[PDB]
């Protein structure tokens, strides 16, 4: 009896990869490959201790271009830190960190075992994490290189891997809810809300009182902990089919930090949506059923040959990553 739940309109299935029809496009620039297989060279002949597979990073950043269509822009080498953990140089805010292995050819591949590993920890961070909401929590990107030096060029496969949350989200808009007009509520009415800035996302939570109105909450309040929830609002997208949406609503509902969130995937839980094309906020009533630890994956691999001597040329690489839950790169080109 908290709110309404009629439908007022088309049910909607969000998911990370919805706007890119389930395409995830990788660019890697020519130049930190060259880098990577530079020091990983390096070590393998005149260093010791090389083992035989390099652990290094990558560092990229995530971008959503048109209508909502993720690519990951890869350019920064980084053989990182030890501290006994491997870990980057300097974690910079917006870095996609890539985990890199790479191997002088002699004499690979990705297995469901590596894949399952990967998500583990990635789920094991949106439960526990206490951080602002990150489409870049949502995916697991790593890269394995297999790359070979004769006296002509330096030959380099690059295979790169990626598990996603296979969790949608179904969305129905509702009838408008009463919302206390609090300090934050006002301001996100406010006219300041209307925008037209990329990646200008923020996200917070919703709890009610005895009167049952919705009260916004920061995602940074320490009563997150323990105060009765029950949904999540989100500013600064076009519509419900941004990512970031998605993000928000798969922390709240993985989130063991939220010990009160008397609704949820399985009662539906409300989202106020702060559009930047609409004076006034949406309000959907989302929900969750299926299998809570299903991912998608899959993988994608090409060859790069380079030339001894650099040429300063802004040359890259794009790989076309369509992963499902059986593990199939379903790109046709």
């Amino acid at each position: 009896k908290l709110w309404d739940s009629k439908a007022q309109g088309e049910q909607e299935e969000l998911h990370l990869l919805k706007g890119s029809d389930c395409n995830l496009t990788i660019d890697i620039t020519e130049k930190c490959l060259r880098l990577a297989q530079r020091s990983a060279y390096q070590l393998h002949t005149e260093t010791s201790a090389t083992k035989r597979i390099q652990k290094f990073f990558l560092l990229g950043s995530l971008n959503i271009n048109k209508d909502d269509r993720v690519i990951i822009n890869i350019d920064r080498f980084d053989p990182g830190r030890i501290i006994s953990l491997h870990v980057p140089t300097a974690v910079i805010p917006g870095d996609v960190i890539i985990p890199l292995s790479m191997q002088l050819a002699c004499l690979s591949p990705f297995s469901i075992s590596e894949y399952y590993d990967a998500f583990q920890t990635l789920t094991k961070n949106l439960k526990l994490s206490c951080d602002s909401v990150d489409i870049k929590d949502m995916l697991s990107l790593k890269i394995h290189a297999t790359y070979y030096v004769d006296s002509d060029e330096i030959s380099i496969n690059v295979t790169s891997g990626v598990v996603v949350p296979s969790a949608l989200i179904t969305a129905v808009p509702i009838l408008p809810v009463s919302i206390v007009p609090t300090a934050l509520a006002r301001s996100l009415s406010g006219p300041l809300h209307l925008s037209n800035f990329q990646d200008t996302q923020k996200s917070g939570y919703v709890a009610i009182n005895n009167s049952h109105n919705l009260l916004l909450v920061l995602d940074s309040d320490p009563k997150l902990s323990s105060i009765p929830l029950v949904g999540i609002w989100v500013d600064g997208v076009i519509s419900i089919h941004h990512p970031y949406v998605w993000s928000a609503c798969m922390r709240y509902l993985y989130s063991q930090r939220l010990t009160n969130k008397i609704r949820d995937g399985s009662t539906g839980f409300i989202l106020v949506l702060y559009t930047q094309t609409r004076p006034k906020p949406e309000f959907w009533e989302c929900s969750f059923s299926g299998k809570s630890d299903k991912f998608l994956y899959c993988q994608a691999s090409d060859d790069i040959f380079m030339e001894k001597v650099a040429k300063t040329r802004n040359e890259y690489m794009r790989l076309q990553l369509v992963p499902n839950e059986f593990g199939e790169n379903l790109y046709f080109q």
